[PDB]
């Protein structure tokens, strides 16, 4: 796919799994518009958002909704979720991996952008 | 205060600044209204945002201009900026930190008392 | 494999490709011994590094040859390299991921562990 | 100091207290020579490790006791310890900051003047 999601448990050493996320996709009139949603899987990872035509040009928020899988674990964490703001595809079609490392009081996030 | 960010660059070893960012706190309407904002100053920290009086229980949104810094450094980021949203609940200081790299954020909060 | 090892470049948002690394494995004299070797491939992974016969309990370390890969590109780095140091397979055995994302001034290792 | 350490806990948002580490300088014969050692202090940081005139250009390792501090807390932790390794190279002031988690963590360098 164009658009992979790979999220990451930083206290238990395992991919985090069964984390949903929502993405967006800025509209002509600056407001955020629903583009895809799903869960990480067994591995951690969250395939198939959407299609390399689908995939237009435009700015994307990814939020990854970290809080709701702590709580499941027991864990009151700091951050409501973590986002991933980005231009996509500006210079082309590209495809993207947003990988999330997660702690209860802090997670970083990275990119991986490849040229098809 | 009882809300500090400091912003630190990976690339350089330094401290990120004249980083500009906006703190929102989120209305009833579930719309982000600013309240404070300001640049990062020498040591890459930005006071003063608040006061304890002012800085009730609720959601907060801190939105740090990192692309227009990488920008400023002829350097091609990936992200329009960086979100650090979160609940303050209730004696309490946050200190956010956030490190910048062009395709990579980490951004953790120091509670203390 | 039970071992392997991803190395991702935070400046450039890639994998970071044909880097160094030494596995070492601590004897019982306390000294570190050589183990296993190789360089991360175009993924940015560097697998195959040993087998489950041979990846028995002990103290693993992997050394990662940061500053030969940002030097190759014009950059100075602060780390001369980055280093995990672990037990390995104290429970039974297990399958180790080590993650390394790398930038000049700072790094950041994280592990995902799990049962075969 | 030319030479200090902050240490933070990323599970409990907090500094990392209590946190022990030592120095070496690497050796002519590439031995490791021990030769500043501490724990952090309630604000998560170890000051005075050295001073300008004996913190001379070298290749030092700041090694970092993690797992000490996971197991006090309960906390079952992959790192055997955090280790940096870095050359000094000639006014500098350098900070080391690590952000731990049970399995990850992350260092960073600013260096100053
Ligand atoms: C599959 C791909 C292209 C990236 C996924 O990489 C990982 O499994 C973990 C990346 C990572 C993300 C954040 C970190 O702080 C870190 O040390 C590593
Ligand atoms: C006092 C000074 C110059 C930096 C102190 O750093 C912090 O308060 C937080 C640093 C930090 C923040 C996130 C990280 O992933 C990391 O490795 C370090
Ligand atoms: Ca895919
Ligand atoms: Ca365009
Ligand atoms: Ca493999
Ligand atoms: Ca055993």
């Amino acid at each position: 796919c164009p658009l992979m999601v790979k999220v990451l448990d930083a206290v238990r050493g395992s991919p985090a799994i069964n984390v949903a996320m929502h993405v967006f996709r800025k509209a002509a009139d600056d407001t955020w518009e629903p583009f895809a949603s799903g869960k990480t899987s067994e591995s951690g990872e969250l395939h198939g958002l959407t299609t390399e035509e689908e995939f237009v040009e435009g700015i994307y928020k990814v939020e990854i909704d970290t809080k709701s899988y702590w709580k499941a674990l027991g864990i009151s964490p700091f951050h409501e979720h973590a986002e991933v703001v980005f231009t996509a595809n500006d210079s082309g079609p590209r495809r993207y991996t947003i990988a999330a490392l997660l702690s209860p009081y802090s997670y970083s996030t990275t990119a991986v952008v490849t040229n098809p």
